[PDB]
Formats: C-alpha cells, structure tokens, sequence
C-alpha cells in the first residue's frame, strides 16, 4: 500500500464535503484500524471505557455551528468540552475563520529573518491586554511550549542571582514536555521519566503556609528558589479553586523572597473565567504570564509567554538564546488577533460569567438532587466540573451524556471529575438542553445502579 | 496608546488589506520596528543591522510573491535561499497545500481532541508507508523541539524499565530549545543559562564511531548503560555537517549491540530535502525514532511528527494519556502534511533536491576557488548546502551583499562564519543561476570592501 | 629540613612526658608555624576571636585529671566542651585506656580475611544495648561514615521499591563527607560544593505537620521518600529540644508512608542526653541507628549503623557492597566495649540527667541576673547551650570563660549559642566551679558593654 | 545476656593472652555465630568460597612476628595480604607501637579547640616528604574520607570558575562513601545506590586520548571539567599499570584544560610501589594527593589530603567549611609520624622494589609453568597481582594458600585477580616460602582439575 496512494486516498477525501451512508462505514472501519494500527490502540480501550456499544467509534467530521461538532454519522452534539479550553469563541468562528483565511492568501508561514508585522501588532495588543508591567511577549505553538519559555525566562535571569529551585503544587498540569513536566505534579505521568529536570519541588495548592515553609527552608539550605509557578484554578486538577486573596498571597511571598510568580493561564485564560485573565479577580500581575489554548481562537495551534521588560530583557543581548521555527507565524498571529477582538467586541468574557453562574446553579442543583451519584459540582464562569462519587459513576455520566449528543470528558489529573468547559458562545436555549441532559443522565444513572 | 480592542482592530484590518499605500506602508514599517522595540525583542533589530546595509535592516515581511519568493511592504521581491531554515521545501504557498488546508478549514481546523479524528488516522497511515521498515506509529505535535522532547519521553519509558537512563548525543549537535530536547541539543550558548538540565546526557564528537563506542562502553562498565544515541543524520545549525559515509550504519549497529535505541532528528533533513524523502534513506539506516517537522507543514502549517516501531511506541499504549498534546495532529495541519507528501512525491521533488544541488554546490564551490580569499570551502547534500567563510564579519557581509541583490539568505546557529542556503526543492533552474550570479557579484564587493578596509 | 628530621623530632617530642621552659616556647613557636604554613592559617584567626591576648597560642598537652586538659604552659582547665561530644567518659579512663592497651598488644588492626572476634563482640554487645529489632551492626570511623551507611541501606532498600527522596530538617548536622552533607543543613557548608546528592529536601525541626506534608506531596508526584533522617535533639543547631511527640510521631509517619526512619545519634548517644540513646526518652525505636563521637570512649576513632535485619539484609547477598578498610578494628572495638561497660558499670547515663539539671539551673539562674547579656539556657542532659543577645557577646563569654581556665565553644550552625557539653563523669565539685567561672564571665562581660 | 553482661565477657577475652582448647572452641563458636546474627551471614559464605573444610571459620587473635598473623588455634599465617595495603612496615611494629603507647600515656584525642601539636608536626612532616607545591593536610580518617575532601578541595576551587564536571576511569576503586562512589567505577558498587553525585563521568584508564575527547566535548557543551581523579596504579581494579608517561599526560592535560589533578595514593602510598609515592616514578606532582591505608603504620586509622596552598587556600577564609572529629588526633598522628620514620630509616621503599622484583619474577615463571590455571602476573614493588583463567580457579589458589597457611585475597573489581600485598617487611626467606607455596598450591590445582 504505496504511500503516494495514502495521500492520495486523503486528499480526495479531505476535499469531500459531506459522505454517505457507504462512504462513512468504510471511513469509520478505516480510522478504528488505522488507529489500532499507526496510532494507539489504548485510545481506542479508552473511548470504550466513556460510552456504550458503538459510540467508542464516533469519529469526528465538522463543525455544525458556533457551539456543536458532527460526526461522519450526521450526529450532531452540543459541546461541553471545548476541546479541553480550546474553543472559547466557538467552533469556526467566522470573525477568527476570515482573518487566517485572509492572512493565508498573503503568507501563512514567516521566513524568521525578515520583521514579520503580525508578530509586532500581537505582541503590541498583548501588552496592552496584559496587567501592569507585562510588556513583552514570546509566540510558540503550545501550552507546554509556553511553559518551557516561563521556565526558561525564569533560569535565565535567576541563575547570575544564584538561584535554581522552582515550586509547583501537587494537583499541577502544566504541560507534557520534560521541562513542563518537571513542574506538573501527576505521579503516573512523572514517573516512566524521571530523572527530570533538578530543583522542581511541590506544595500543597491552596495553601500559603506550605508554600512559605518552601521558600524558607530552600533559603536556609542554601536551594533558594528560583519561582513559583502555578494555575489560578487548577484544570486538570479538577476545577480546584483556591482561598480567597490566595494569588495576591503567592504573589506578595514571591516579592518577600525575591522569586519570580509564574502564571499558567493556559486553562483559564482568554476570557474563560468571566475575566479576560483569571488573575484579574484577585488583579494580581505574575513576573511572566502562559498563554495557550483558546489563545488561537479554534483555529490556529498557539502559545505566547508574556513577561516584564525586567525579566524579558535577559533575552536582548541575544535573541537567539530562545527560538522557534513556526513560534508566532502569520497564520498563528491572525487567529490570535481576531480572537482577541471578538472576545472584547462581544463582551464574550462577561457572558461566561452570566453564562456559568446559570449552569453551575444547574449543575448545583442537580447535586442536592443526586447526592446518590453526585459529590460536588465546582466552578468560575465557564470553566465547571461536576465530582462523582466513584471513577465509575463518573465514567457513566460521560457515557448517558454523549448518548443525549452533549459531549464532555474527564481531567487529566482527577479520576472523579467529568467537566464542564463548553464555548463561552453557548446560547441561553443551549445552556437548558445542557442541564436538561445532565438530568436525563442522571436518572438514568440512578435506574442503573437500581438495575444492578 | 490605544486600547487591545483597538490594536486588534487595526490589525485586523491590516489583515485584510492585499496592497499598501506609500503612506500606508511607511507607517506600518515604523511600527513593526517601533513594536519589534518594545514588545518583541529590541536585540532582534540589532542583529539585523549586523547582517545588512542601511535601512535595509528594516525590511518588513509582508506576502509570498511566488513559489521561491518573498515580498516586503514596499514591493521588493526576494529569491528565497533561506527556505525558513527548511520550511519551505515545497515553496511559499504551494497551490496543493494551500488547497487542502482552505478545504478542511472549512469542516473543521481544530479537533476535540475527544472523538476519533480521521486525519490523524490517514497520515498516520501514510507515514507508515512512507517510513523505512519497521516505523509503525506516528506521535503528532506541534514543532521540532516538541518532536523530539516525544522522542526522549519514548526512550525514557522504554528504557527506565531496563535499567538504561544515559543518553548520548553529540557536540556541534541541535535538536531544540524545549529543556528536555535543549540538553540534547550542544551549543555552550544555548545552555549554560538554564542549567541544570535533564540529567544523564552526555556528548561525543559529531561522525566518530571511535568515540562512540568508547561511550557506550564506559557507561556499560559503570552501570550508567545508554538508553539511547540521538542525532542529526547531518548536522544543520552546525553548519551543515557531513558525517563520513558509514558513520550512520555503524551508529546503527552499535545501538544494536548494546541495546541502545536509536534515534534519528530528521526535522531539518526530512522531507525531501537531501535528494531522498529522509536522510537516512541514503545509507538505509532504520532508526528506532524517527523526528520530524519543519517542512512537513508544506510551509502552511506548523506540525511535528515522531515516528517508532511498535516495540518502542508500546510504551504508550496501556496508558494513552501518558504522552499527550492538545494541539498535536489537528485536521488543519494533517492536511498540510498530506498534501505536502503527495507533492514532494508527484513532482519528485526529493529527485529534484538532488539535481538543482549539484549544481548549486557546483557553483559555489567554484567560486570558493576563486575567493579562497573570503570563503573556506562550500559544502552540502541535496538542497542543504552551507558556505563557510573566513570571519564571522566577512559572512556577516556576504549575508548583506546578498540582501542588496535582493537574494535572502541567513546564517546558522552553531557555526558564526557559516552562511546556510537551503532554497525551496521548487527553485527554478533559471533562479539557480541568478543565485550563483547574485553570490559572484557579492563576493566581488566584499574583496573590494575588504581592499579598503586593508 | 627532610622527612626524616622532621619525623625524628616530632618522635622526640611524643616520648616527652614533661617541658623545659625553653622546650616549651620552641614547640609553641613551631606548632603556631606549622598550623599556619602546613594545616590552616584560619584557625589560628578563629582562635584569636573567641580568646584574649595569647590565649589564642593555647597548645594542648595531656589529659590532666577525668575532666581536665593541661596545655603546654602546665596550665589546666575544667573541659566544658567535651571534644563536642567525645568524652563522655572523660580523660584518658583508665578502663577504655586499658582495653586498648591490651589488645595493642596482641593485635591493633585486623586482616579483613579471617574472623575477627572483636566485631563479633561490638556487634552483639550494641544488638543487646539497642532497642527493639536492631541488630545488626556496620562499623566505620567516624559520625560522617556511620551517616554514609545508613544513606546507603536506605538506598539499597528502597531503591528497588522506586523509591530515591530523602528528608532532613534545617540546623541538622548529620557530617562533611558528601553523601552526609546532603543532609546537613547549614547553607554556608553546603553551597561551595553543589550539586550535592538529588532528591534531598529539608522540613523545618519539631514541625511534624511539615514533615507529613512533603511525605505526602512526594507521595502525590512520583518523587517517594526512601528515608526521614534526624538527630533526636539537634547539637550543631543550638541544642534544639523537639516537642514531647514529635520524634514518636515521625516514627509512626515513617510506619505510615513506608519510608524508612534514620536516627542520628552521633551527639546524643552514649549517655548524652540522660539515657543510653535520646531516642530512649520516648522509646523510639528507628530503623537505622547512627554512632560515633563517643562510642570510642575519648580513646579511639569509631563509628557504628546499626539496622534491622529487615534492613541490613541488602548487605548479605554480596557482604561487599559496603565495606571500609580500618572499620571495625580491634582497637576501635576494645575502646567501644570498654565506654559501653563503664557507662553500664557506672550509671553514667542517669549521672548525666542529675547533673545536667544542675548545671542547667545554674545557666537558668544566670541567664536571669542577666537578660543583659542572655538570651536563654537549655539542655537535655549534659547536651546544653547558653544563647546569647550577640554573636560577639557569645565570642567574649567563651574568651572569659578560657581566662578562667573552663574550656567552653560554639556551635557550627548557631552563631549566638555557646554548648556547655562536659564529661558525664564531671564531678559536683567542679559543677559548682564551672557554674561559679560563669557568673564570673558574665560579670566581667557586662563591665566591658558598659565600658562602651 | 544483657548489654553490660555482653561488654564483661568481651573485656575479660580482651584480657586473655593465650586461649586452651576449650576456650578456643567456645569462642570460635561465638565468632561465629555473632558474624551471623550480628554482623553479615555473608561474609561466613564468601570466606567458605575461599577456604576448605574448618578453614572458613578461621578466627584471628594476634600478630606473630612482623610479617605473620595467629589464629584462636594457634596456626600462624604468612600475610601476603598485608589488610589489603594497611601494613606496609608490619604487624606491630616496635616503632609504631611504641610511638602510640608513649602518646596513649599523654593524651590520646584531642579537644579540637587547642592546637594540637602532633597535627602540626605532621603536617609539616608530609609537606616536606611530598612533590613540589604539595604543602598543606587536612586528616582523616580513612581513604573514602581523604577522597571525599579531595572532592571537596576540587568543588570549592572549581565551583567560582563556573566548572563542576568530575573525570574518572572505569577500574576504578576510590572509596565507598556516597561522594568517593561517584568516581569509584566498578557497577555493582554504585548501581543500588544511585542516583550518586552528578557530573561524574568516566573514561578508560591509560587512554589519554579518550581523556582528551570528554574534557573537550565538556568544554564545548558547557559543561566543563572541574578535575580528573585516578590512582597511579589501579589497585582493586587488580594491580591495572598504566603506559610510561600516562600520568605525565594526564598532568599536562590537566594544565591545558585548566583541571585540577587529584592522584589517589590510598593504595599505593607510603612506600608499596618501590618509592614513597608512586607519583615520584614519573615526578608528578598532582595538585591534591590522597593517603591513608599504610599511612597509619599498620596501628591507627588515619587519611591525608594534601593539596597546593592555591588550592587549599580555599578553607582559609571559613576553616570550618570542611571538618572531621577525629581527623588529626594524637593518636593518629604519632602513628604516621612513626611509619614515615621507619620507612626512611629502615629504607623500605627500596626494599620493596628489590623484593617486588623477586616475587614477581617468582610468579611471572609460575603462570608459564601453569598456563592451564594462569592468565599472567602483574604489579610493581609489593603490589602485585596474579589473574587466573577463571573465578573457581583464583578461589581455589587462594584457599589452597590458606590451607598452607599463607594469606592472600581478591580485589573489588576483578574475580579472576588475587592480590599478593605483603608488608615491605617480608623477609628473603618468606619471599622464597611464598613461592613454594604458591607453586605447591598449582600442582594441587592441576590434579585437582585433572579427576574433574
Ligand atoms: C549529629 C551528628 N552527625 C554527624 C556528625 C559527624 O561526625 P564526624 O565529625 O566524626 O564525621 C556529628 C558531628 O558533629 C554530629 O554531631
Ligand atoms: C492544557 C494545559 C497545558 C497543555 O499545553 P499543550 O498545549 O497541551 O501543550 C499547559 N498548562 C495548562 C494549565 C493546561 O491546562
Ligand atoms: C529546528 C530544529 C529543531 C527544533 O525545531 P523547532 O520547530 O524550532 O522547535 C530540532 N532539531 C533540528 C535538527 C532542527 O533543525
Ligand atoms: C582502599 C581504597 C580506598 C578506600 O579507603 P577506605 O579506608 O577503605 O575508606 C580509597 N582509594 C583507594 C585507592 C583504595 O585502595
């Protein structure tokens, strides 16, 4: 099987529009083999584990409207998982859609030589969006990308200083490279790698106490820290929030000590918590800020570090001391600014406030009514979870949801959860099916453990 | 001054523009290098400065004009012999490329990374068969750091099980900035400011078998065995470094020996670029890992992939959350990949590579004979070519004679006097020609220059 | 002059029981230029701040009496400092200086091939002496060797359980060497020499919630503690008293987690603290025991880690993945069997209770008169410290206390504390003198701060 | 039996200078036992695979004269073994012994407060006997303890000029505390307890161009080369000599790269190798030289490091930076100072080489008689190896010397490899009584082979 053939079979198929009936049973047995095959078998067990009878082998097709997703079947879902915080102004989002489409009929990839104009205006309007001192800012292509440049950034101006120790907090995602990894705290995904990179200890999230026993005992050791990083609201975690005043803590620690407050809003940035930055609640401003994600608008993959000019400027002797090939290309920069316009035009950070106050009183709700299954339900503007007695419970609740056509998933680090993450653009009507088939699943939950 | 809404705004609408007003475009320049000042990196104007004449250190990206060429804001067209460091194998906005990345935009750019997606699937299919032997499973990302950073975590949960943690890479070597891939990767520079790195990484000089071998035996003899050997068939930001004909197969063998995984960063030499679709193929050396990206994106997308065998991509399998990525494998880049595959295979574009770099290198290595007052020696494979000079400043100014001719080249980020030229696969035999003229009148000033200056 | 004429004087020297005057000034003058050109200029500095005058030149002689040293002047001083911590059982005593005699006389160091009886005899002495299931016994030569040891049992133990991290306290002193130095806590003796060992971290002393934080936000990342290490009280930290059910509650922490507990008890131990070992005042029983200091009866080098079999056993497979050439030796072993049997004979141990508690009510007493000059006093046993307002202050106590013939010095990890640390033969007679010598310090001291 | 019980029967053993029949047997049985229950079961299985019937159990109990050993039945022993390169000038040595006892009457440890003389003294001692520039000691007390302050040296010279990148060889043997076992080389002895100190690599002994290749690729990477450690001969590794000039190369290369040299005489200090310091064959003078082993006479435990003033000076500023409690005592001192007099009074260094010569010319004519069970035969002065063709073969030579009641053992790192190290003190006659024995132990060996 020729691999000119391959693509060929691809690019015919990339150009069909719509298939039908026969066209998607042999599209559908095509991606379950090749995935057995060339991909990873172990997601295929995984689907399995979520759904029930076929559902394992949805495969995904096109975007139905601003906030559903169609599979190769027609079927049409609402989406309540956002591509894990990926889709804040909706599936294609016409505004986002027209800009790269616009900027991919001039260049859609830089030379890396020549002044590319959409690297300056993002990086200008980043500033601008940006709290206080944060003024400039380093493109890459992910969130853990984003991360390894905090880390980066962090080394190298705390390393002439003497300093080398970083803290993190257990329940921390905060990428899956091995310099993010280092920081992200998941045991099971740690462990297969290490040694990681040297001075990277943890404290409990939440808790300022622990944090200042690091910092000090690392002082007297002789191990000063470095920074310390950490999410406003830990995602994977679990949709934890912190005490209130907790962030200005961690940041007013970090000044006492003379370390640098990294800010992974990778998860919680770009509008999803009701503010454009989770940190503008507690109005905090880190030293260098993550940004991944929804950053792209749905669109473009992208990743940006923003720091002070005082931390930012250890990269201006030589530029080239931290680089990237695609790192804030043309393509990349146009999602990114048009996102940023439509969140601000349509005031899309406001709306997931009004938007989650509404769903996790729903959500709320319908745990007083299910305590039977349902533990908690959690969350700050769009960004939600809903805690299950059991893993199993849990698992089910996905499994009745997506039968229902609402689409949610697990967090990576919390065994419990099923969130809530759907399009900040999810309409008022949209929002009533949501809770509408949380309920149904629920039921039907309940007549399951009775069944068994 | 302006609000982010503003900014957006004006971007936005830049965006959209196709052409530029005199007056449009003098203000645009003045806040790229304004912006570039105060919120991108102010050391990056500087180095362009060193690296052109006047003004021309501004020179302001702003659309591809052809297949190899690119335009700035005032309408200079440029013979692209930088390819964006290995990016553009199948030129700027390749018409299959673009095609098919438009069509999936208009399904779907970015997956839900929840329900199977069926590009993932097909060019996970097509690497497979475009892959020697045994590389099964595809990994998808988003860069060449990150392709590797996959490479590393593979070895590592395959390898810690057996007792193996040392990884051996080599000097003059560069696989990335990420942390993980940066304590691969060799240059001084680029290392002692985040140091510590990852532990147990250690470096034997580029090409010798000799030396290699006598690394893997210690660390054998101490119980401090190799995991795994990582390099670049050749070495690119190294200044285009050749190995000898054999080192890659008897980098092979000796792997097999020890039981050490092998891993291959083809993410400059992929793709076509060095006469065959992989470097490796050359010598047909089988890896065990195999990276890529850069010009795996067609130039339209940006995307990694690394690939393995079965036995090593296992790892993965029982836990498929083990090694993730949220953007890694989206449709719109699958696509661009695709396409790029069929093109570089349709047009015979690795085949190409080998033929326009023959004469390339022909030519340049002509004109080291007649400047052996300004150039060391010409080298290079296929379309990676590299030309050394005798200071970093006479480089400096051939990198700016060139820009004056309005042929854009760059230099690489291991090697000061070396100046790369790594022009599209797609260049035209005419083009050919005008980069060997455009590199003799250059050379002809910098005598000239140098005269003067003596 | 050669080797040979320096050998032969310096052999001359050693059969010399008694000076002439003129002897006298020759070896002060050549020991004072010796030290400065062949062993460290810098402690003759450090001599000359905390003495007065040419107190500093001070030589040292012989023994005088149990509790005495004489210098080269014929000058005799009441020893308060202890060798900091060796001469529990005083000055040359007769019962461990005879022990050793007579097995010089049959044989000093052993071949490391046959069996040698006296280890046997240690080892099984130290089994009946210790508490609980610790029976087995590695013998080394110093405190930073017997803490080497047990890192390595941990290690060997734990390593193929997964598990690498290592827990000590700040002000801990657990030894030089650089294995024990991972441990030791004091930056200043830590940073010129880093990296040290990876995975050691550091909790504060006497917190426990502290300690079961990083035994669990380990746990939680994949980075598992092998061991807990500490001393019951910390010496080279300021004497340092735990609360009463902290060192029983890192016990049961250890139990809980799975990591093994370490007891240093190369300062505490033999009788140090009122009881045989510290750990005894709560019957405290680790895993791992360390030795040294005066386990060789102000005689002889040794040192000892004594484990459970549960522990010990990695060593059986292969007796020779730790070994050290003199560990363990007959004269090592004789001076040890003969320190254990005296401070039995004697009930040195419940001495040193009695008299620690009146000496420590004299510095009590005194550290009420005058708040001008001291901060506090305490002590567990004959393990006791005086700390003052000052560093200089605590620098002039010990130069009064040197004019006043009592041998007194600081501490390697608290600069304002002065350790009162005498034989636990030490009598009541000189009790008296030594708390009458005191008063008499700080009575000059407080006529000196007002003299400025 | 009670502790106190246990310490009695011990000190009254230690009083006895003859044991009858059934004293012998008791005792015999109680070494035994104990080594079983209380010290290591394995050391019991590793001496039976190097001896025949009751000889496993073979009980040490005095020197003999100053070349042989007694066991609790009165079987007097040849020591080819020397305790591995302890006993260079003999079991109790006249000289050595009567220095001790006469510093023993006076004072046998020290304050560490005052100055002590014999530290002086020696100090002053060894500066006068060692290479050029070496002029400064620290003491210890034993060879991983004079390593680890190497080590230590080497950090904090190098650490201020941005090196910290450690080269040893593989063969390999510098001690078994955590920081020595970084550079010690043989497997089995680091694996279980790593991970060790980072930045240790390896490069093979005598190869000074594989050398040359890490210092350089160190240098290009950042990483570069604080200092080179290695013995002059390998010991452990099994008497491994390096080419002529080798460590003249290494000694040049070290100078050009701007690495400190650090030579581990441990092993081959202190006359063995047919000069006092086995640096002196070439003239090397190393910037830091370890010594311990027969730098105690045979009668204390006792290291050396001695270093340049340029590099020492690195512990003037804080003479505390790096200490020992029992490094330098009386002691100690006045046992080396003994042995550097005996050993140029006594002219033993050249005696070494002329029975070294001997010896193995003796052995070179066995292994070519005996081809079938010997591979070859090594060394230089008194340190000397014989390699047999397999493990058996070598256990069996060793137990046959045993069962004709001369001693030898293994080394560390070599199973085919038996040392032959015996005091430089051997005489004629021994020489000549060790190679009969060692020939009439062949014969047996080939017979035995024969029936098999
Ligand atoms: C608690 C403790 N641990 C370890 C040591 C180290 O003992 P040494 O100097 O004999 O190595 C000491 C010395 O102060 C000590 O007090
Ligand atoms: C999603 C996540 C990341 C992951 O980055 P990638 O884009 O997947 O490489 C990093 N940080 C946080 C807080 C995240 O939620
Ligand atoms: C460019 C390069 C990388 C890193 O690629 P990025 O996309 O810039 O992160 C890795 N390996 C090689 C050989 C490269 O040339
Ligand atoms: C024996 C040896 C050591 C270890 O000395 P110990 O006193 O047993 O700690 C160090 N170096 C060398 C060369 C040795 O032979």
């Amino acid at each position: 099987a020729s691999a000119l053939a391959c693509s060929a079979h691809a690019l015919n198929l990339i150009e069909k529009r719509t298939l039908d009936h026969e066209e998607m049973k042999a599209l559908n047995r095509e991606v379950i083999e090749y995935f057995k095959e060339h991909v990873n078998p172990g997601f295929l067990e995984y689907r399995k584990s979520v759904t029930a009878g076929g559902d394992y082998g949805a495969v995904e097709w096109q975007a139905g409207s601003l906030n559903t997703l169609v599979d190769t079947q027609g079927q049409e879902f609402i989406d309540c998982l956002g591509g894990f915080g990926i889709f804040n102004v909706g599936h294609r989002n016409p505004v986002v859609v027209s800009a790269v489409q616009n900027q991919l009929a001039k260049q859609p990839l830089h030379s890396q030589e020549l002044l590319d104009p959409l690297r300056a205006m993002l990086a200008k309007t980043l500033a601008a969006l940006t709290p206080g001192k944060l003024k400039y800012s380093f493109f890459c292509n992910s969130g853990t990308e984003s991360v390894e440049a905090a880390l980066k950034l962090a080394k190298a101006y705390q390393s002439p200083r003497g300093k080398f120790t970083f803290i993190a907090t257990s329940g921390a995602f905060h990428g899956k490279s091995l310099g993010a990894l280092s920081a992200t705290a998941k045991s099971t995904f740690r462990k297969p790698f290490m040694p990681l990179l040297p001075g990277f200890r943890h404290v409990p999230f939440g808790n300022i106490e622990a944090m200042r026993t690091a910092l000090n005992e690392c002082k007297k050791t002789g191990d000063d820290v470095a920074a310390v990083i950490l999410e406003p609201i830990q995602g994977e975690g679990g949709v934890i929030l912190p005490p209130p005043g907790y962030l200005t803590a961690v940041r007013k620690l970090c000044d006492e000590f003379g370390a640098l407050m990294i800010l992974d809003e990778v998860q919680t940035g770009m509008g999803r918590t009701g503010k454009m930055f989770a940190c503008e609640h507690e109005n905090v401003q880190p030293d260098i800020l993550c940004l991944a994600k929804a950053l792209g608008g749905g669109v473009m993959p992208i990743g940006a570090t923003i720091a002070t000019e005082e931390v930012f400027s250890v990269l201006f002797d030589n530029p080239f001391l931290h680089t990237t090939t695609f790192g804030g290309n043309p393509l990349a920069c146009a999602a990114a600014l048009a996102t940023i316009n439509v969140l601000l035009e349509q005031n899309l950070p406001a709306q997931a406030e009004q938007k989650g106050d509404m769903l996790l009183d729903g959500f709320r709700q319908l745990a007083r009514e299910y305590p039977d299954l349902v533990q908690e339900a959690r969350g700050k503007g769009m960004l939600m979870a809903i805690e299950f007695v059991d893993n199993e419970i849990g698992y089910n609740f996905a499994s009745e949801m997506f039968r229902q056509r609402v689409l949610v998933a697990g967090t990576l680090n919390n065994a419990k959860t099923i969130r809530i993450e759907p399009p900040l653009t999810l309409t008022i009507e949209q929002c009533e099916l949501v809770i509408k088939a949380a309920r149904k699943a629920l039921a039907a939950m309940r007549v399951s453990v009775e069944e068994a």
